[PDB]
């Protein structure tokens, strides 16, 4: 039958790198940035 289930409509987006959220994606993956590393690779594994 229909399909009707979800948990709440508020900071539905959460952040499965540190498990941060967020009301809306861009606001989440501005934020993952944070885990996103780049070509030059820093002191830590990445
Ligand atoms: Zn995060």
């Amino acid at each position: 039958g229909s399909s009707g289930s979800s948990g709440t409509k508020e900071k539905p987006y959460k952040c499965y790198e540190c498990g941060k959220a967020f009301r809306t994606r861009s606001n989440l993956t501005t934020h993952q940035v944070i885990h996103t590393g780049e070509k030059r690779s820093g002191p830590s594994s990445g």
